């Protein structure tokens, strides 16, 4: 109960922050984790047994890939701590306990493919789920997770309390789906210009949860140059692996994804800050006020790519 974690200096203060890198000691992300739940929703949330022996089976169940891993886990989940903190008295207590969790755990078993690649290859989980395929398997491992002996860290929760935070977790995981951003993002700007948000309506609540969490989930793109510019070869690396496949499927990969056409990458970057990064972050700073160093640190970025692009680097 009296048992705090504490970090040194340099990462208590710098964990406050959205550009905050959780650093390449992967031993201390599970205590780097516990410090966030503990600041973000008390020291009473999870009996601490539970949630070390929750984290450190979900730590199993991420792969060794170059970006779908467990250091994008507690990344996405350091994104979502600096909203909530950011952002005080604008979330309930299931929605605090839920949104760790659901970051924590939106990429479980990821295998570093597309759904777009799961679907060509005609693979088991494309017949069992035929949308967002890899986000309903990553809600399905938690559950599973969530179920083994002594892994229930929602235990103490009454039955309906447990109920609202799996539907949290399910919408909040679901949402992380790029396919089904655009839509969200269009109908919460309409909302929020026509005047018509209302974060007491449940449904509208759902769609700005969402974006909370693609903004973590793309993280990446507001983090300080030389972190967001290492952290593209991570990503790259699955692209080409996936376009590498693709060859073998006899199916020329788009240029992103091809190995042969890296040149383009800067290019690429444009593209995606344009229509997916800078359109989030801009999004969620006019719902979310508090959240404006994200869209400032994403146009930083935006800029920097434009720099390697005019060969200034
Ligand atoms: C060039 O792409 C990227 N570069 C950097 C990062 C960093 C945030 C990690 N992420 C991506 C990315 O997620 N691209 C994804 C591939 C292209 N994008 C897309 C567009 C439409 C639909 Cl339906 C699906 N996917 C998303
Ligand atoms: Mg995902
Ligand atoms: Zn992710």
């Amino acid at each position: 109960g009296l048992m705090q974690f504490t970090l040194p200096v340099r990462l208590c203060k710098e964990i406050e922050l959205f550009h905050f890198d959780i650093g390449p000691f992967e031993n201390m992300w599970p205590g780097i984790f516990v410090y966030m739940v503990h600041r973000s929703c008390g020291t009473s949330c999870f009996e601490l047994e539970k949630l070390c022996r929750f984290i450190m089976s979900v730590k199993k169940n991420y792969r060794r890939v170059p970006y779908h891993n467990w250091k994008h886990a507690v990344t996405v989940a350091h994104c979502m701590y600096a909203i909530l903190q950011n952002n005080h008295t604008l979330f309930t207590d299931l929605e605090r306990k839920g949104l760790l969790i659901a970051c924590l755990c939106h990429d479980l078993d990821h295998r570093g493919f597309s759904n777009s690649y799961l679907q060509k290859f005609d693979h088991p989980l494309a017949a069992l789920y035929s949308t967002s395929t890899m986000e309903q398997h990553h809600f399905s491992q938690t559950v599973s997770i969530l179920q083994l002996e002594g892994h229930n860290i929602f235990s103490t929760l009454s039955s309906s309390e447990y109920e609202q935070v799996l539907e949290i977790i399910r919408k909040a995981i679901i949402a992380t789906d790029l396919a089904l951003y655009f839509g969200n993002r269009k109908q919460l700007e309409e909302m929020y210009q026509t005047g018509s948000l209302n974060l007491n309506n449940q449904s509208h609540r759902d769609r700005v949860i969402g974006l909370m969490m693609t903004a973590c989930d793309l993280c990446s793109v507001t983090k300080l140059w030389p972190v967001t510019k290492l952290t593209a070869n991570d990503i790259y690396a699955e692209f080409w692996a996936e376009g590498d496949e693709m060859k073998k499927l006899g199916i020329q990969p788009i240029p992103m994804m091809d190995r042969d056409k890296k040149d383009e990458v800067p290019q690429g970057q444009l593209g995606f800050y344009n229509a997916v990064a800078i359109p989030c972050y801009t999004t969620l700073t006019q719902i979310l006020p508090p959240t404006e160093p994200l869209l400032k640190a994403c146009r930083d970025n935006l800029s920097q790519w434009e720099k390697v692009i005019r060969g200034e680097e």
